[PDB]
């Protein structure tokens, strides 16, 4: 329901840097990365108030269609009606995941991607500015 | 094939800025906004040294997949081997299309679109930033 893009060719080390708006009445946005819709390694999803979750980051990987497990971290840098940035790297083992306020967090690379093609966002977090280095 | 972005529901009025690197033997770039891929407002084609043209700016629509009447402009600020920066706004009437060193043209908007979803770039320009307004 948000942006959609493709061919982003993002290598291993390169950054991914995303600025948009976290809607006011905000519960929930998503910002997809992978080779395609069907195959994501990152599923990055906070959760202000949602599906059973109260301010937490909630993260899986989808496989060929197949959700994986689900991860949760420890911090939430996010606020309704704000702007955020969110930067991200990866390498054979992790996606490094950049926050607003310093924060970070590492996800597992489970599907071994290479490069990342295509980034989707969803929910209350309407994108600005995408840039590469 | 370079970046594609989808859903961008940009509204009349709203900037579209576009930031890339020109190769250092470009031959020619592309930056497509319509609808979808049959369905171009701007197909915005700066030719360096392709089908016979040198240092002109091509301009066209397609409309359900047919090339609209071609049109060429008169100034050619882009230089192999540097950034270039497009940025890009619409009315019912008119694309405004701003470039570096001060030059803008119009290019007639000669399809409906009640908003620009869709946008593709080709060639040799690689895609550093773009920013929504
Ligand atoms: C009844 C629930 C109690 O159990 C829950 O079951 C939901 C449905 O399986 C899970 O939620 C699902 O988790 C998936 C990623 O793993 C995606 O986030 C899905 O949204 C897809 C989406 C949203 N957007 C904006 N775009 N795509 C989301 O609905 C949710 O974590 C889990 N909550 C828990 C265990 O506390
Ligand atoms: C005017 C009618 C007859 O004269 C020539 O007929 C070619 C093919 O109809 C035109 O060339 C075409 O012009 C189009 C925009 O009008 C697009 O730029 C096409 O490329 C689209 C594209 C392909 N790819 C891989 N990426 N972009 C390009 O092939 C060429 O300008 C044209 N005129 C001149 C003076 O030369």
């Amino acid at each position: 329901c948000g942006l959609v893009a493709s061919n982003l060719n993002l290598k291993p080390g390169e950054c991914l840097r995303v600025r948009g708006e976290v809607a006011p009445d905000a519960k929930s946005f998503v910002l997809n990365l992978g080779k395609d819709s069907n195959n994501l390694c990152l599923h990055f999803n906070p959760r202000f108030n949602a599906h059973g979750d109260a301010n937490t980051i909630v993260c899986n990987s989808k496989d060929g269609g197949a959700w994986g497990t689900e991860q949760r971290e420890a911090v939430f840098p996010f606020q309704p009606g704000s702007v955020a940035e969110v930067c991200i790297t990866f390498d054979q083992a992790n996606l490094t995941v950049k926050l607003p306020d310093g924060y970070e967090f590492k996800f597992p690379n489970r599907l071994n991607l290479e490069a990342i093609n295509y980034m989707a966002a969803d929910g209350d977090f309407k994108i600005k500015c995408v840039a590469f280095d």
